[PDB]
Protein backbone atom coordinates (compact mmCIF):
# COMPACT_ATOMS: atom_id res chain seq x y z
CA UNK A 1 0.00 0.00 0.00
CA UNK A 2 3.00 2.30 0.32
CA UNK A 3 3.54 4.50 -3.05
CA UNK A 4 6.98 6.41 -3.68
CA UNK A 5 6.03 10.38 -4.35
CA UNK A 6 8.65 10.57 -6.31
CA UNK A 7 7.17 8.67 -8.76
CA UNK A 8 4.62 11.72 -9.31
CA UNK A 9 4.48 13.54 -12.27
CA UNK A 10 2.82 16.21 -9.69
CA UNK A 11 5.11 15.68 -6.00
CA UNK A 12 2.28 18.27 -4.68
CA UNK A 13 -0.35 16.17 -5.57
CA UNK A 14 1.08 12.89 -3.53
CA UNK A 15 1.02 15.68 -0.78
CA UNK A 16 -2.57 16.64 -1.00
CA UNK A 17 -3.50 12.94 -1.71
CA UNK A 18 -1.72 11.49 1.69
CA UNK A 19 -1.42 14.66 4.20
CA UNK A 20 -4.45 16.48 5.44
CA UNK A 21 -4.23 20.46 4.69
CA UNK A 22 -4.86 22.17 8.30
CA UNK A 23 -5.85 25.81 8.77
CA UNK A 24 -2.98 27.94 10.40
CA UNK A 25 -5.65 29.09 12.69
CA UNK A 26 -5.23 26.18 14.81
CA UNK A 27 -1.67 25.80 15.18
CA UNK A 28 -0.15 27.44 17.76
CA UNK A 29 3.71 27.05 18.02
CA UNK A 30 5.10 27.88 21.63
CA UNK A 31 9.35 27.30 21.37
CA UNK A 32 11.92 26.32 19.73
CA UNK A 33 13.23 22.71 19.80
CA UNK A 34 15.62 21.80 17.37
CA UNK A 35 16.79 23.25 13.45
CA UNK A 36 15.29 21.07 10.69
CA UNK A 37 17.39 20.68 6.95
CA UNK A 38 14.81 23.46 6.19
CA UNK A 39 13.61 24.94 8.97
CA UNK A 40 13.19 25.46 12.74
CA UNK A 41 11.32 22.80 14.00
CA UNK A 42 9.24 24.17 16.81
CA UNK A 43 7.04 22.79 19.64
CA UNK A 44 3.18 23.67 20.29
CA UNK A 45 -0.85 22.50 20.12
CA UNK A 46 -3.02 21.89 17.24
CA UNK A 47 -6.82 22.06 17.97
CA UNK A 48 -9.19 19.62 16.29
CA UNK A 49 -12.93 19.65 16.51
CA UNK A 50 -13.04 19.35 20.40
CA UNK A 51 -10.40 16.72 21.96
CA UNK A 52 -8.51 19.17 24.20
CA UNK A 53 -5.60 20.25 22.11
CA UNK A 54 -3.02 17.67 20.58
CA UNK A 55 0.68 18.42 21.61
CA UNK A 56 2.13 18.69 17.84
CA UNK A 57 5.74 19.42 16.65
CA UNK A 58 6.23 21.56 13.83
CA UNK A 59 8.53 21.39 10.91
CA UNK A 60 8.62 25.44 9.04
CA UNK A 61 9.77 25.74 5.61
CA UNK A 62 11.74 29.33 5.77
CA UNK A 63 10.74 31.47 3.64
CA UNK A 64 12.49 32.34 -0.59
CA UNK A 65 12.76 28.50 -0.74
CA UNK A 66 13.23 26.81 -4.35
CA UNK A 67 9.83 25.59 -5.34
CA UNK A 68 12.10 22.12 -5.67
CA UNK A 69 12.85 22.61 -1.25
CA UNK A 70 9.05 23.12 -0.76
CA UNK A 71 8.82 19.72 -2.96
CA UNK A 72 11.77 17.88 -1.04
CA UNK A 73 10.44 19.20 2.36
CA UNK A 74 6.71 17.91 1.46
CA UNK A 75 8.17 14.38 0.29
CA UNK A 76 8.59 13.75 3.57
CA UNK A 77 4.75 14.48 4.45
CA UNK A 78 3.74 12.64 1.48
CA UNK A 79 5.56 9.25 2.64
CA UNK A 80 4.98 9.68 6.67
CA UNK A 81 1.18 10.46 5.61
CA UNK A 82 0.73 6.86 3.93
CA UNK A 83 1.52 5.07 7.43
CA UNK A 84 -0.93 4.21 10.26
CA UNK A 85 1.54 2.22 13.58
CA UNK A 86 1.70 2.99 16.79
CA UNK A 87 5.72 2.87 16.85
CA UNK A 88 5.46 5.18 13.76
CA UNK A 89 5.53 8.84 14.51
CA UNK A 90 1.80 9.94 13.68
CA UNK A 91 1.16 12.93 10.63
CA UNK A 92 -1.44 15.91 11.76
CA UNK A 93 -1.45 17.16 8.75
CA UNK A 94 0.48 19.84 6.15
CA UNK A 95 -0.10 23.44 5.32
CA UNK A 96 1.30 23.66 1.61
CA UNK A 97 -0.53 26.44 0.20
CA UNK A 98 -1.50 30.16 1.65
CA UNK A 99 -0.03 30.18 4.80
CA UNK A 100 3.50 29.48 6.41
CA UNK A 101 4.41 26.12 5.04
CA UNK A 102 4.42 23.58 7.76
CA UNK A 103 4.33 19.50 8.50
CA UNK A 104 2.77 18.97 12.23
CA UNK A 105 3.49 15.86 13.43
CA UNK A 106 2.84 14.41 16.78
CA UNK A 107 4.96 16.00 19.62
CA UNK A 108 7.42 13.25 20.96
CA UNK A 109 8.40 15.00 24.87
CA UNK A 110 11.44 13.30 24.87
CA UNK A 111 13.01 14.12 21.50
CA UNK A 112 15.69 11.87 19.44
CA UNK A 113 16.25 8.42 21.29
CA UNK A 114 20.29 8.95 21.28
CA UNK A 115 20.13 12.64 22.74
CA UNK A 116 17.43 11.13 25.18
CA UNK A 117 19.58 8.17 26.75
CA UNK A 118 23.30 10.23 27.09
CA UNK A 119 20.79 12.65 29.08
CA UNK A 120 19.44 9.51 30.97
CA UNK A 121 22.72 7.47 31.34
CA UNK A 122 22.40 4.06 33.28
CA UNK A 123 18.46 5.06 34.09
CA UNK A 124 16.68 2.32 32.52
CA UNK A 125 16.74 -1.18 33.34
CA UNK A 126 17.38 -3.95 30.50
CA UNK A 127 13.93 -5.06 30.37
CA UNK A 128 12.52 -1.02 30.11
CA UNK A 129 15.92 -0.98 26.45
CA UNK A 130 14.72 -4.28 25.10
CA UNK A 131 11.34 -2.26 25.31
CA UNK A 132 12.08 0.13 23.77
CA UNK A 133 14.03 -1.68 20.62
CA UNK A 134 11.25 -3.83 21.30
CA UNK A 135 8.73 -0.66 19.51
CA UNK A 136 11.52 0.22 16.93
CA UNK A 137 11.28 -3.34 15.21
CA UNK A 138 7.31 -3.04 15.33
CA UNK A 139 7.96 0.40 13.82
CA UNK A 140 10.04 -1.23 11.43
CA UNK A 141 7.80 -4.86 10.85
CA UNK A 142 5.22 -2.40 9.85
CA UNK A 143 7.21 -0.43 7.09
CA UNK A 144 9.00 -3.68 5.99
CA UNK A 145 5.65 -5.31 5.27
CA UNK A 146 4.09 -1.87 3.88
CA UNK A 147 6.85 -2.33 1.43
CA UNK A 148 9.07 0.72 2.77
CA UNK A 149 12.75 1.00 3.00
CA UNK A 150 13.82 3.42 5.93
CA UNK A 151 17.56 3.88 4.32
CA UNK A 152 18.70 6.28 7.17
CA UNK A 153 17.64 4.20 10.35
CA UNK A 154 19.93 5.36 13.65
CA UNK A 155 19.06 6.35 17.01
CA UNK A 156 19.03 10.20 16.16
CA UNK A 157 15.49 9.08 14.07
CA UNK A 158 14.00 7.17 16.56
CA UNK A 159 11.68 9.69 19.04
CA UNK A 160 10.47 8.80 22.41
CA UNK A 161 7.70 9.91 24.33
CA UNK A 162 6.30 10.70 27.89
CA UNK A 163 5.82 7.04 28.14
CA UNK A 164 9.37 6.07 26.49
CA UNK A 165 7.46 4.83 23.67
CA UNK A 166 10.01 4.68 20.60
CA UNK A 167 8.71 5.28 17.20
CA UNK A 168 10.53 5.52 13.69
CA UNK A 169 10.97 9.01 12.12
CA UNK A 170 12.87 11.47 9.04
CA UNK A 171 11.46 10.09 6.17
CA UNK A 172 13.07 12.17 3.71
CA UNK A 173 16.42 13.57 1.85
CA UNK A 174 25.70 7.62 7.61
CA UNK A 175 28.08 5.48 6.80
CA UNK A 176 28.14 3.81 9.78
CA UNK A 177 24.79 2.44 9.98
CA UNK A 178 24.52 1.63 6.63
CA UNK A 179 24.91 -2.14 5.50
CA UNK A 180 28.37 -3.22 3.34
CA UNK A 181 26.25 -3.52 0.10
CA UNK A 182 24.00 -0.44 0.28
CA UNK A 183 27.19 1.69 0.78
CA UNK A 184 29.68 -0.12 -2.28
CA UNK A 185 26.16 -1.52 -4.23
CA UNK A 186 23.31 1.38 -3.44
CA UNK A 187 21.47 -2.53 -2.26
CA UNK A 188 19.07 -0.70 -0.20
CA UNK A 189 16.69 -3.40 1.70
CA UNK A 190 14.63 -4.19 4.61
CA UNK A 191 17.96 -6.57 5.12
CA UNK A 192 20.07 -3.67 4.88
CA UNK A 193 17.66 -1.66 7.46
CA UNK A 194 17.86 -4.76 9.81
CA UNK A 195 21.85 -3.83 9.72
CA UNK A 196 20.98 -0.49 10.86
CA UNK A 197 18.58 -1.67 13.68
CA UNK A 198 21.43 -3.58 14.96
CA UNK A 199 23.37 -0.75 15.07
CA UNK A 200 20.71 1.01 16.81
CA UNK A 201 20.44 -2.00 18.93
CA UNK A 202 24.25 -0.91 19.88
CA UNK A 203 23.12 2.81 19.89
CA UNK A 204 20.61 2.24 22.77
CA UNK A 205 22.70 -0.58 24.82
CA UNK A 206 25.69 1.98 24.94
CA UNK A 207 23.33 4.68 25.97
CA UNK A 208 23.79 7.32 22.53
CA UNK A 209 27.39 6.51 22.44
CA UNK A 210 28.59 6.75 19.11
CA UNK A 211 29.08 3.77 16.71
CA UNK A 212 33.34 2.84 16.52
CA UNK A 213 33.82 5.97 18.76
CA UNK A 214 35.92 7.90 16.64
CA UNK A 215 36.83 5.14 14.19
CA UNK A 216 36.87 7.13 10.41
CA UNK A 217 34.13 5.88 8.00
CA UNK A 218 37.28 4.57 5.77
CA UNK A 219 38.45 2.48 9.51
CA UNK A 220 34.76 1.55 9.69
CA UNK A 221 34.50 -0.60 6.62
CA UNK A 222 37.94 -2.00 6.39
CA UNK A 223 37.13 -2.92 10.67
CA UNK A 224 33.73 -4.64 8.85
CA UNK A 225 35.24 -6.34 6.10
CA UNK A 226 38.20 -7.60 8.24
CA UNK A 227 34.82 -9.03 10.34
CA UNK A 228 35.16 -6.48 13.20
CA UNK A 229 32.02 -6.30 14.95
CA UNK A 230 31.00 -4.46 18.23
CA UNK A 231 30.87 -5.71 21.54
CA UNK A 232 28.41 -6.13 24.23
CA UNK A 233 27.99 -2.08 25.89
CA UNK A 234 28.10 -2.64 29.62
CA UNK A 235 25.57 -4.68 30.94
CA UNK A 236 23.97 -6.04 27.72
CA UNK A 237 22.73 -9.40 28.21
CA UNK A 238 24.68 -11.86 25.29
CA UNK A 239 21.82 -13.35 23.51
CA UNK A 240 21.04 -9.36 22.82
CA UNK A 241 24.62 -8.77 21.80
CA UNK A 242 24.43 -12.20 19.69
CA UNK A 243 20.83 -10.34 18.21
CA UNK A 244 22.77 -7.56 17.14
CA UNK A 245 25.55 -9.94 14.94
CA UNK A 246 22.90 -11.48 13.04
CA UNK A 247 21.63 -7.98 11.91
CA UNK A 248 25.60 -7.54 11.03
CA UNK A 249 25.78 -10.77 9.40
CA UNK A 250 27.44 -10.01 6.07
CA UNK A 251 25.55 -12.41 4.05
CA UNK A 252 22.56 -10.25 3.38
CA UNK A 253 19.53 -13.05 3.17
CA UNK A 254 21.10 -14.67 6.68
CA UNK A 255 20.18 -12.02 8.89
CA UNK A 256 16.58 -12.27 10.71
CA UNK A 257 13.71 -10.65 9.78
CA UNK A 258 11.39 -7.92 11.60
CA UNK A 259 8.86 -9.90 12.47
CA UNK A 260 11.77 -12.87 13.63
CA UNK A 261 13.17 -9.81 15.65
CA UNK A 262 10.02 -8.34 17.90
CA UNK A 263 9.54 -12.21 18.60
CA UNK A 264 13.36 -12.90 19.87
CA UNK A 265 12.83 -9.41 22.13
CA UNK A 266 9.57 -10.17 23.40
CA UNK A 267 11.25 -13.62 24.72
CA UNK A 268 13.83 -11.12 26.73
CA UNK A 269 10.99 -9.01 28.42
CA UNK A 270 8.91 -12.75 29.17
CA UNK A 271 12.07 -14.51 30.72
CA UNK A 272 14.77 -11.81 30.64
CA UNK A 273 17.25 -14.11 32.03
CA UNK A 274 17.42 -16.37 29.06
CA UNK A 275 18.72 -13.26 27.12
CA UNK A 276 22.50 -14.32 28.12
CA UNK A 277 21.53 -17.20 25.82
Amino acid sequence: TYIDPETYEDPNRAVHQFAKELDASCIKIERVIGAGEFGEVCSGRLKLPRKRDVAVAIKTLKVGYTEKQRRDFLCEASIMGQFDHPNVVHLEGVVTRGKPVMIVIEFMENGALDAFLRKHDGQFTVIQLVGMLRGIAAGMRYLADMGYVHRDLAARNILVNSNLVCKVSDFGLPVRWTAPEAIQYRKFTSASDVWSYGIVMWEVMSYGERPYWDMSNQDVIKAIEEGYRLPAPMDCPAGLHQLMLDCWQKERAERPKFEQIVGILDKMIRNPNSAHH
